[PDB]
């Protein structure tokens, strides 16, 4: 037996690129990820999110299926081009009333909305002026997250900014490998801190609109551990976690600088004056959510890119090649109240990719997805009997869907989609975890 505490929140997680399809229906503007994924070559198998789950029109069914697990909390995200076209100006009333009807239903059905602003899906039409990169931005933003706040937060009070723009910021903007597919380090830098700007700004516009809700911002996190005892592997590491975990932003959230080995790499391409908007991003926030997949054994590397690099390891791998290591979950949830002491936590996202088939008996026999569940579960209850304040946790997804560069070839599903049909057929793994969320917790 492993109980959580009372009204201890069980949720899953989507996002709206990734599940709903009919990126253009009713008046939407195009989003980065529609241009994107409409370029040859960003994406495995020229995968797109032009159908994906299709939820745009099954969105009763799928929370129907919500509320059939008994699952009590659903995190989804809202498409900025559904909702203001040219990404400022003009609101679309079709895409508010898309997400006030999925809004109603889960408030009928008892069930709790989280809401993620933003989830990767900028208008395209921002991305001609610059997108993150340009400091205008965050006014931008603010005035997109203040249309939310005035016409869902009588109803929906859990909401979160951005979701992982450490990602946004260098996997968009360095790497390349995400839309809006650019590769400048300088873009990528002043991305991360705009990011910053408009997360702060729309917190700003929250105590304005919405005075009963609570609002906070979710981070990528890895657990890195050093290739060795050795000179500069431990450094390595604590590199990783400054610049790929939530200090690059908590830091300047909670301390109002970035960390110090964050400078120590990158002052150059922050900002000449960034520091004269560090008082602003100190806005305060209700809580922190954490993502956690995977762990990784790094190395000091004189060679790479970034003086790190990663060194392989013979443990169990998802589909992603992935290494499951379930105790980064606890890790990084006792690292968060000891660095920064945020009042409450949320596991924002948990799960796995394992190649999934229908069997002849009817069922997705996903053990290798139960077993990863059931063990980063076990691994939050720890960090909660030690007195991380976490106060709910999200499977990643409540559906297989569009998994961005990758496509529909990667499925982290608790329920299985067909795409040929648009058929869910609930996996094992869903089955099993609602008797967690009908327990409150482990055996
Ligand atoms: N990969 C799976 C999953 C992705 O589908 C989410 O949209 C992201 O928030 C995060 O990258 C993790
Ligand atoms: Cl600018």
């Amino acid at each position: 037996v492993k109980k959580f505490p009372e009204g201890f929140l069980w949720g899953v997680a989507t996002a709206s690129y990734q599940i709903e399809g009919s990126p253009l229906a009713d008046g939407a503007g195009m989003s980065i990820w529609h241009t994107f994924s409409h370029t040859p070559g960003n994406v495995k198998n020229g995968d797109t999110g032009d159908v994906a789950c299709d939820h745009y029109n099954r969105w009763k069914e799928d929370i129907e299926i919500i509320e059939k697990l008994g699952v009590k909390a659903y995190r989804f995200s809202i498409s900025w081009p559904r909702i203001l076209p040219e990404g400022t100006g003009r609101v679309n009333q079709k895409g508010l009333d898309f997400y006030n009807r999925i809004i109603d239903t889960l408030l009928e059905k008892g069930i709790t909305p989280f809401v993620t602003i933003y989830h990767w899906d900028l208008p395209f039409a921002l991305q001609l002026k610059g997108g993150w990169a340009n400091r205008e931005i965050a006014d931008w933003f603010a005035e997109y997250s203040r249309v939310l706040f005035e016409n869902f937060g009588d109803r929906v009070k859990n909401w979160i900014t951005l979701n992982e723009p450490w990602v946004v910021a260098i996997v968009g903007h360095l790497y390349g490998v995400h839309a809006p597919g650019m590769r400048d380090i300088y873009v990528a830098f002043r991305a991360v801190h705009n990011l910053l700007r408009a997360h702060a700004r729309a917190v700003k516009v929250f105590r304005e609109t919405v005075k009963d809700g609570k609002i906070g911002i979710v981070f990528n996190n890895g657990y890195f551990e050093p290739a060795s005892e050795k000179e500069e592997d431990i450094r390595a590491v604590r590199f990783m976690h400054q610049f790929n975990n939530y200090p690059l932003f908590l830091n300047p959230i909670y301390r109002g600088d970035y960390p110090e080995l964050v400078l120590e790499f990158a002052r150059e391409y922050l900002p000449e004056n960034y520091k004269d908007d560090m008082s602003e991003i100190q806005e305060k926030i209700d809580f922190v959510g954490l993502n956690y997949y995977s762990g990784h054994l790094v190395k000091f590397d004189p060679d790479a890119p970034a003086k790190v690099s990663f060194v392989e390891r013979d443990l169990p791998k998802t589909a992603m090649g992935w290494e499951i290591v379930p105790e980064g979950i606890y890790w990084i949830l006792k690292k968060v109240k000891e660095e920064y002491n945020p009042p409450e936590v949320y596991i924002t996202e948990n799960g796995a990719a394992f190649d999934d088939v229908v069997s002849e008996d009817g069922r997705v026999h996903d053990q290798n997805r139960i077993d990863y569940l059931k063990a980063h579960i076990g691994q939050a209850w720890k960090a909660i009997q030690e007195g991380v304040p976490l106060k709910g946790y999200f499977v990643w997804s409540l559906l297989d869907n569009f998994e961005w560069a990758e496509g529909y070839s990667k499925r982290f599903g608790i329920v299985y989609v067909d795409y040929s049909t648009q058929k869910r057929i609930v996996k094992d793994s869903g089955y099993w975890y609602s008797n967690v969320v009908k327990n409150n917790g482990l055996e």
